[PDB]
């Protein structure tokens, strides 16, 4: 089997991407944030505290003839931005782009933090990291990809995120028309439950490539590119007027600037992030100070190849017995 679904930016900055997901019988379609940095599929629901729902589409398990309460199961998660959610769990039929999994754990939110309430466009998350990170207790549950894997033509999914444009998540096959050149594969460590890999280095603009190992995670659920302070300083030093602002919470730059590209290494191959991709717009409405898309990871504990990086590539998440990651230009 295979599946193929279009993923669409939630706003003009590509802050996140949503992909329609069919849950239950008859189908209830919710727009979920596909997140390769977490492993829970959770949704706004009929059980979510009323004051915490503001425009989202909800899953109502009582209206699904295939929903079953997973007795005694609860979940609670927090993300890198400090947001969180928690609730109970149902199993139900879940389909993505024509690919159907029965008995998928659908985690129903009883509580969500303010950042979720405040974002009307995201109805929940669909985790695509390794199932070892799944938060369901007392019986940990498998991700949608893990449940689908054995049925897929090939045990892979691909992320093809657009810049200010829709893109595609495919399951079970590699669309050879979707990228240029070849896909370079690189080793993955699953020890932390993430798609963790080691970039071979970087360049800033037309500058020389610096060979240096940068461990990090491929994370579709993080907007920006978070890298070591040395690397990030080297990037922003090429932008007149750019500075790290403690009050804003990262590097900012004059909105009048033309940003240089940033290249990262994947083995001997190179992925080029165009400078425009690194512009996240005014820090507040009407400001001439713009927020940078490359930021320091120093306060996080891990480097994160978020959407800014991933959307410059066609990315293969290879879930074979020994997982690997593939990157191609496009």
């Amino acid at each position: 089997s295979t599946g193929s679904a279009t993923t669409t930016p939630i706003d003009s900055l590509d802050d996140a991407y949503i992909t329609p997901v069919q849950i239950g019988t008859p189908a209830q379609t919710l727009n979920l944030d596909f997140d390769t940095g977490s492993s829970d599929l959770w949704v706004f629901s009929s059980e979510t505290t009323a004051s915490e729902v503001d425009g989202q589409t909800i899953y109502t398990p009582s209206k699904s003839t295939t929903a079953k309460l997973l007795s005694g199961a609860t979940w609670s998660i927090s993300y890198g931005d400090g947001s969180s959610s928690s609730g109970d769990v149902y199993t139900d039929t879940v389909s993505v782009g024509g690919l159907t999994v029965t008995g998928q754990a659908v985690e129903s939110a009883k509580k969500v933090s303010s950042s979720f309430t405040e974002d009307s466009t995201i109805d929940g998350l669909l985790g695509l990291a390794f199932s070892t990170l799944n938060t369901v207790s007392p019986t940990q549950q498998k991700t949608f990809f893990d449940n689908a894997k054995a049925s897929l033509d090939s045990p892979v999914f691909t992320a093809d995120l657009g810049y200010h444009a829709p893109g595609t998540y495919n399951f079970g096959f590699i669309d050879t028309t979707a990228y240029t050149g070849s896909i370079t594969y690189t080793a993955v460590s699953t020890k932390q439950g993430f798609w963790e890999w080691t970039s071979t280095g970087y360049a800033v603009g037309s500058g020389t490539f610096k060979s240096t190992s940068i461990d990090g995670i491929a994370d579709t659920g993080t907007t920006l590119l978070y890298l070591p302070a040395t690397v990030v300083s080297a990037y922003w030093a090429q932008v007149s007027g750019a500075k790290s602002s403690s009050s804003v919470g990262g590097y900012v730059f004059p909105c009048s600037a033309t940003l240089p590209s940033f290249t990262f290494g994947v083995g001997s191959a190179r992925i080029v992030i165009p400078g425009d991709y690194i512009d996240f717009g005014p820090i507040s409405t009407g400001s001439s100070s713009c927020f940078g898309g490359i930021q320091s990871s120093a306060g996080i504990g891990i480097n994160i190849f978020g959407d800014v990086a991933l959307k410059a590539a066609f990315v293969v998440f290879n879930g074979a017995t020994t997982p690997t990651l593939g990157f191609a230009s496009k």
